């Protein structure tokens, strides 16, 4: 119903941080927070160690690469960056995982009317 | 020692499979089958929003090279799988421990050389 919705969309688009793993190359990994809304998606530490802020209208996608166990998946996000398809990769435990790419992809599809 | 080392040569054509992780990326790992013989290279993978991994299969002779990338410890080597696919160079990485990926590493590279 409508209350059902609306609550819906308040939760996946209110701001929300999470601590995850950015991978650089193969086992070189950082630490950071990893802040997505409705409006921005914002990466902070907790190779480049300036923050990157993303404007939600500039994803493009964001998908599960590998469940490794219970404990080890990995996720792509990509975005536009002054023009070009840019990925960035993190890890962390599974249930994370799937809580960012779902939440990222309810934003995406929240654009059509 | 030389008789076992000449019996690795006389079977480097034929079929043998290795679980390894392929490197995707230079980023992250999935695991693998990676099939070998005289005939053709597989690499065989061992959920909505996941990234699909399609079985890749090379005709040996669209293979160019397989080099040793580096060695780190007896635990993890990497190595590089160069082929030609519709006209392009393309290149392929998997890690294994070090005697795994140098087994491999030789037996293509023999199958390579008996070009003649």
């Amino acid at each position: 119903g409508a209350m059902a919705t609306v609550q819906d969309m308040l939760s996946s688009h209110h701001y929300k941080s999470f601590k995850v793993s950015m991978i650089h190359r193969l086992r070189f990994t950082t630490d950071v927070q990893l802040g997505i809304s409705g409006d921005k998606v914002e990466i902070d530490p907790v190779i480049k160690q300036k923050p990157i802020s993303i404007d939600s209208d500039l994803l493009c996608a964001c998908d599960l690469a590998e469940e490794k166990s219970p404990s080890h998946a990995i996720f792509k996000l990509t975005y536009l960056s002054n023009h070009d398809y840019k990925h960035l990769y993190f890890e962390s435990d599974a249930a994370t995982v799937n809580e960012i790419v779902l939440k990222v992809n309810y934003i995406l599809e929240s654009r059509a009317s």
